[PDB]
């Protein structure tokens, strides 16, 4: 019938029906990538996981990191991953969410921004923030892909603590709980991923290894934020220390230890460069988002290195750009104003350098070290 | 205030505020790419354009190509691009859209699927389809980024013709026009892009060259479909002839014409390979969509070539990326219910096991490839 063929879907139905552009694939994929295995540390290996599950975790984690920008006093992020009870919790301190009724939406702010699509504090680009949040989907996406999703946030400013639980893929909502509060602010998101939607039995070794490395990413990309994972503080202090976990004792194909060049250009840019034996490689972050596919921030840095190096071969000489890039392994941690991406998953940052809100001119010292690695 | 900080947006507001994940960047981009310049043909050069504009054109074009799968009797696609009057028209024959009132949505089907977000005939995946349409956004996105968007479609089956216009970024709709019909079905989408949304004054040389090459893509990726541009039939007949327009007079770094290996594995796969001297290059299509960032369909075909060529090299005295670095591959595939990273569909993510078909290059192809210059270069 005509009504069978031509269908209209609600926004909520569309997300569950076509998850890919929202949270990535909901099918099990087997591929190689960086993870953190216990008793091994950060290593590159083949893993079988569901991108979508890894992503709803990421959305909540990045939201926590975003609060450090909202309130620089924030100093900690506590993560809990419990396979047995299928429970994941992301806690952060610093200013909590305003526990008060939104005068326009007629409901308490936390319920609005965690229980309704297209809600955000990042819709006014005049503020030129360097938060990772941008579309107003992230948290609701995690909620929709969870069987139980709880939001607890305490606001001393408003003298109240808010707690409310959603269930059945954000299809049901429990009673909002309000209580007087006069303590240290905090926000804790606790959720039970709907494994049925990901066709999984439980949170296995592979997915956990991915989530743990992601926690290390956060500890390495943020500033003055201690990250705990199941009670254990992650031993990371600065982007440099994080990059070292990847290189530490790795040796060159000849035998010599890989040389690592580093420079924290300014308060918004930090770069590390080493030689690659498998073509161009990049590990990048924008506003604490893991830009796994890279983007303009990577090109911007990588290219000025390439140029310099090419301008050195012109002397000892017709080298192509890609030829030089193939021997490069670059790490970049940047803070970008109002970044744009190809999709909600934010794996590729597309904003033009002219609009970054800052520049990253590598030093002569860095270049000199680069021209001789 | 709390109300100023925490905001809720309607779906339509969100698209205009955050266009990127819907149609790509709305800012100018300068880079080299393949286009079609008149009196030159297909060529690779620096171009300055806005992806979002190029994309709304693409959405309507792929919709036309999709109809060939819906009605194999479809035979033509006619495209008109008039810079002067900022007008673009895309016409196709074959079955028209049912011109009847939708019993649930309370409006004629055409008005529903072109004027309401999240409307599609592709929401049921128990049906294994090879159309490019997937999310039910495409047509509405073009409407939204157009100052004027007209839909005309005729269905002999329902003995009716439908015509209606939308304006002001789908914010307003003119009266619906209905009339008796009993001729050859067709659908024509005519629109005037809202260039202000793309910070443009008019459809310049660069954007036109991209749109024209895109029309050539359609002529080369579809089967049994004649494509016309501004009244002229594009001289393409099969994916092979299409690829030849890129490799026509290309030469080696030494100066000899590059070797081109071709093969139509089956009714759903066609591959062309030659040598590259500027790193791995791929030009691919999935259900007539230009997968500019590639995807599993490209990995699938390229990886088996790499592994095999990687072997012939070992028995003659190597890594993987090193071999792939000298490959220029063209892939035209039909994939069942494909998934992509974004609405723009530049990267196809569906796993090979779910393609609905296989693509094993023949021995005649692998050997002919063994001597195109790749192995020798390594
Ligand atoms: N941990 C937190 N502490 C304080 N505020 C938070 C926290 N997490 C979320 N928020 C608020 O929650 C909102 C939730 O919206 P969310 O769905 O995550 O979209 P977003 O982060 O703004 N943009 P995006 O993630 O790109 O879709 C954010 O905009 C914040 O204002
Ligand atoms: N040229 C055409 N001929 C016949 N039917 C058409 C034509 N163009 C569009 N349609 C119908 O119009 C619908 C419009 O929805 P559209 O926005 O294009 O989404 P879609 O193509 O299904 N999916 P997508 O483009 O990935 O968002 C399609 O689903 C078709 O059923
Ligand atoms: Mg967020
Ligand atoms: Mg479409």
């Amino acid at each position: 019938s005509v009504e069978r063929i031509y269908q209209k879907k609600t926004q909520l139905e569309h997300i569950l029906l076509r998850p890919d552009t929202y949270i990535g694939s909901v099918e099990l994929v087997t591929q190689q990538m960086w993870v953190y295995d216990e008793d091994v540390g950060i290593n590159y290996r083949e893993v079988t996981f569901v991108p979508g599950l890894y992503k709803i975790f990421d959305e909540i984690l990045v939201n926590a990191a975003d609060n450090k920008q909202r309130d620089p006093k924030m100093s900690c992020i506590r993560v809990t991953i419990d396979p047995e009870n299928n429970l994941i919790s992301i806690w952060n301190n610093g200013k909590g969410i305003p526990v008060v009724e939104h005068k326009v939406e007629k409901m308490y702010v936390p319920a609005l921004i965690f229980g309704q699509l297209l809600t955000s504090s990042n819709y006014d680009d005049d503020e030129k923030k360097v938060t990772g949040g941008r579309n107003g989907y992230g948290a609701k996406l995690c909620n929709i892909f969870s069987t139980k999703f709880t939001v607890e946030t305490a606001s001393r400013e408003y003298k109240k603590m808010f707690k409310q639980t959603w269930m059945d893929n954000m299809g049901r909502a429990g009673e909002m709980e309000l209580k007087p509060f006069n303590g240290e602010d905090y926000t804790c998101i606790t959720f039970q991923p709907d494994l049925s939607k990901f066709k999984m039995q439980s949170l296995d070794k592979d997915i956990v290894a991915l989530m743990v490395r992601r926690a290390y990413d956060i500890a390495g990309s943020t500033k003055d934020v201690k990250v705990f994972l199941n009670g254990n503080k992650l031993p990371v202090k600065g982007f440099r220390s994080y990059v070292d976990m990847y290189l530490k004792d790795k040796l060159d194909e000849t035998g010599n230890s890989l040389k690592v060049i580093h420079e924290q250009v300014n308060h918004r840019w930090e770069v590390c460069l080493t030689m690659s034996e498998k073509g161009f490689q990049q590990i990048s972050f924008v506003n604490s988002i893991a830009t796994s596919k890279g983007g303009r921030h990577v090109d911007y840095v990588a290219d000025q290195i390439v140029t310099k190096l090419v301008d050195v071969v012109k002397k000892k000489n017709a080298v192509k750009a890609h030829q030089v890039k193939n021997h490069m392994w670059i790490f970049v941690n940047a803070l970008i104003e109002n970044p744009t991406f190809d999709s909600q998953t934010k794996e590729n940052m597309t904003l033009q350098p002219k609009s970054f809100g800052s520049t990253c001119q590598l030093s002569e010292k860095f270049i000199k070290a680069a021209i001789g690695c």
